[PDB]
């Protein structure tokens, strides 16, 4: 809906609210088959140029098959094993006798079909390429006589086009040990992906979500290689199921908060930690510390709970009262006052320290705001760029309302002499405990 | 010019000087257009193989267009938004009525043309592919009658070649949400890029710089997707403008500096921080902490100020006097004495501790130097490899002069009992303050 | 052989044993040549469509050559220079007069041949593509008369197929500054790679190792561009030599170990550091801290000593007695008790703290184990998934024996009041020294 922001002058942090999250909680697996032709090499008296072209492209087909075979003889472990049991379980059933034969029978007359496998799983199977019909109908009469028949030039071109997708799939499955992500258009065309979404047990509102964000769905999908057996190449595509929909989400931005004394060696700094994406999830908050685990489109966020930490909902109270006893808000300390800026969703935090020249400009008016020393913020309303030293950042021109929440910077409530200035993973109450221990050591002395 | 190095035995660090830097300070945007053909699907009585091949490749063209359309209906946010306002501003003008019509008129007779847009911007527009002329002249008489005309086999091949670039551009813009970097040869051929450089408002010496380093220019460029409207596919290429040229640059190398006592638990360590690239920039120093933000060719360095910190020029004094009061030189402390090596531009720093077997060899002479415990350095003059434990590093055979600056290791000026051994972001004066506080706690006790 | 595991309840860590390692200790270089045709552009009266197609593909060949030339005029430095001297040394010899002429003579009649170069190096050279013979025999009579001869349509297609590999090689060498890794099938086909392995000075058991793990070999190989000179395009492929074979290897898994008091602010935490792969190597242990430097297939591990640290073999004693004086086992401390899990090779460590809902389920039985607060472990025998908060991890279904080594968690031997709770790189004896210093400051007070 309406994206809003709140800059907290006291902690040098901003919160971008109003995003609707879609969290991955399940997987929907589907079998993608390619019917191949078991045609060991055949040699006939051949010289005409069309026959040579056919045997060359046919040799590229034979090698793609032996290569997928050496990929499946020994399958190297991947860093994705913790996210693919759903699909590996389908591949293990397919290796059973008769299971590849069932899908070969269901897709005998149609391209798409639901097939009830062993393990009681009603999976949706599909056949995106048919090389067995093409090689056996158009090519075998051409290489399985005493002397080769002459194929027309249209067949030579059509076979290079059809065989291409097999080769590109073989290239991707080979360089990535059978597990590819994102799922490319070679693994699944956009036309095949949307029809696959349409044939899923999800709400009509959920099909609209995935169909309008196909690139994000591709980036949160996996393609797993199964088996080459009985003239069938099968591989599993693991598509995301978003069990959490339209959940409130926000993004925390933090920047160093130092004191602005003029004598070096007398300044202390604090920075809030755990910046990133937060989403309400099942009575708790799902936090995403890595930056690439959440894709954003407009007001919408797509996260994977695979790379999240589960925190109590009281973690949001670091945003309204950082000194609040229900949650131990985390900070880091240092004496490292280098100027920097963070481009938020609707503005910019600027931490200006020392002699750094910090400013905010409009493209036609020029410099419209000069930051003094400390931590400050400017909205995107009327601002295009922000300069810190020799670096120019661009402000997001997204529509929304910014709110500047005035307050005394909390770094000023701390005595420099007893401050712990090198904590790398501390907490507000931890630092206070270090101050009580440094104050007991001076009373005693 | 002449690359030189200075190893500082006192701080276990080396500085590689003599590089000439080219820092990105601006962007030069250009519009790249592809004229497409609005030919909704047309069906005629067709069976001949050439007609089938044409309709298949034509179907691949129709899907590439609907896919670029679903990419532009909802454009996902990227981590590059802080670096692309220059190009997003051109796309927003193109969405105005009449603006795509202007560039369609300027490139009616020629491929390249400067076009004055709204917003007073004289951008250089180009038309690298013409599918509207080819489909409407060679293909439409073939599918827009009662029965399809038979196209010759040369047309079938020429259309698969021309249509290919559209498909590869669609693949890259789709998997990357409309923003690609580096800019591939599909987005812009080397022939098109060099002619685009030649037609820029830069010095003759600056065109020679970018033309001789096209791969680095590609790696520091962005390709942004604009709009598909009125049979025109437009996308913006953002090329770097190096406002800083031939500026002095240097690279700092640091390695842990420990004491070499024989009893474990009695050794302390120090390591200089902020290793990376430094360049003189507008009265200050631009520091690049990330390693991949600066590309090196010979004596030349290409950095992006987007990922830099602006530091006072006194930061260079950590290299000549680390105990110097004008700048608080930063260090890290530990008791972690593991042997390691750093390959510098003209030699190697070796931090040898414990029982580790450290050496420097020549390919035909063998081991020519055995390092004892502590931090040392060897030039590339006569040295090919350096071995630390079970690891063999290769020495850069670049020509230059190395200078070994002798001095007492500063770790020896510190008493172990009161040393702070676990600081992760400290400073020379900070550590001295921790020593004064630990010395007041023992006087008191 | 048999993969086994040991979970140590006292330190919240697990060790996966039984892997056989293959460590890279050497390089085997090979020259890959492509004979090109020096045919500056030639123009004849041309209009027929086959001639146009030939000149278009020929123009793509001419540009691929000028592009490889601008790549070799100025070669940008790469982060791989410390691992490629073996191949750069072959390129420097090839630039000598007569050296490219020798390999051009040895591969005049055959595709593969061993060639003794200057520098006494008996390298294996190969010629994977012949464009000089094809252009000069099939194309030059077509563009080097007064008017162009008409080539048959088979030649037009065969030239687009042959020229393709040159263009794909030019694309990869251009975007990566002459050094590519992994080595793609365009640089070296699987058929060419296996024949290259077969012709190497290695044991019959070592050829079987590399031939059965070609994708891992590709990922641990480099392709380096040499020179374009006298109608010859040469580039060096650096293949790994595994000097260490069948060496014992193990993987250490660590998870935070906190106390489980009910009052926040009274809990302390410890986590073992240096998680990753360890292999016995030449009387010491080769440790691999980065996760991507070791590829695993079944019981087998493939590491590169380029990114390893050499540690004494006593480092294994942190696994049986962490309080052991022969090695100072490393830990990190905090007060950061967030629940998490680590999927091991044969089970899962679960660090459950606070109100987090931690469990282990079987697909058909449901929740079979509920973890209480502290650090615990569950084997893969009967367990499919493990849930921590809102995150579901998948358990590896690999066969092996797990051993739960019971013991009191060592975090309970520490008094909270004097514990150092913010160390980021500490050691067991270091922390004890901080406790002795905090105990002297309270006796004194
Ligand atoms: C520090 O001492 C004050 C004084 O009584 C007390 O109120 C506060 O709770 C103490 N802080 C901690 C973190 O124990
Ligand atoms: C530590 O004490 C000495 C003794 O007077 C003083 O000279 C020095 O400046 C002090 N160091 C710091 C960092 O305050
Ligand atoms: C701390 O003091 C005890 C008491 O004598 C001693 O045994 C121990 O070795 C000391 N620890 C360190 C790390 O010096």
């Amino acid at each position: 809906q309406n994206i809003t922001e709140e800059f907290y002058q006291s902690t040098c942090s901003a919160v971008s609210k109003g995003y609707l999250g879609a969290l991955r909680t399940g997987w929907y697996t589907s079998v993608i088959t390619i019917e191949l032709s078991n045609i060991k090499e055949n040699k006939c008296n051949g010289t005409d140029a069309k026959v040579k072209l056919i045997k060359q492209e046919l040799d590229k087909y034979k090698n793609a098959v032996t290569d997928l075979q050496l990929l499946m003889q020994s399958t190297p472990a991947t860093g994705s094993g913790s996210a693919i049991c759903s699909g590996v379980a389908v591949c293990k059933v397919l290796h059973l006798e008769g299971e590849v034969n069932k899908i070969k029978s269901a897709l005998l007359s149609t391209n798409k079909a639901v097939v009830s496998l062993s393990n009681g799983v009603s999976v949706l199977t599909s056949k995106v390429l048919d090389l067995k019909n093409y090689i056996d109908k158009q090519l075998l009469p051409i290489v399985n006589k005493q002397s080769c028949s002459i194929p027309n030039i249209e067949t030579v071109i059509e076979f290079q086009q059809k065989n291409n997708r097999l080769l590109e799939i073989t290239r991707e499955f080979s360089v990535n040990a059978g597990v590819t992500t994102p799922v490319s258009t070679y693994m699944l065309t956009n036309s095949e992906l949307l029809s696959l979404i349409n044939d899923m047990p999800i709400t009509n509102d959920q099909k609209k979500l995935m169909s309008n964000n196909v690139q994000i769905v591709r980036q949160q999908s996996y393609s797993i290689m199964c088996i080459i057996k009985e003239e069938v190449l099968a591989y599993v595509v693991q598509l995301p199921l978003y069990g959490v929909i339209d959940t409130p989400c926000w993004k925390l931005h933090t920047s160093p908060l130092c004191t602005t004394n003029t004598k070096e060696g007398s300044n202390i700094c604090l920075t809030r930690t755990d910046r990133g994406w937060y989403c309400d999830n099942a009575g708790s908050v799902s936090f995403f510390p890595q930056a690439e685990t959440c894709k954003v489109q407009s007001n919408r966020v797509f996260c994977d709970t695979m790379n999240s930490l589960t925190l109590p909902s009281e973690v949001n109270l670091c945003n309204v009262d950082i000194f609040n006893p229900k949650y131990d808000c985390k900070i880091m300390t240092s004496k490292t006052d280098v100027s920097s800026s963070v481009i938020t969703s609707l503005g910019a935090i600027v931490s200006c320290y020392g002699k750094t020249k910090c400013t905010a400009s409009n493209k036609n008016r020029g410099i419209i705001k000069t930051f003094s020393n400390g931590c400050d913020y400017v909205s995107n309303k009327g601002v295009d760029t922000v300069s810190v030293g020799n670096t120019l950042y661009c402000v997001n021109k997204q529509e929304g309302q910014s709110l500047y929440v005035k307050g005394e910077p909390i770094i000023n409530f701390y005595d420099p002499l007893v401050f712990p200035s090198d904590e790398f993973d501390a907490s507000i109450s931890q630092v206070n405990e270090k101050i009580n221990q440094s104050l007991a050591f001076i009373r005693k002395s």
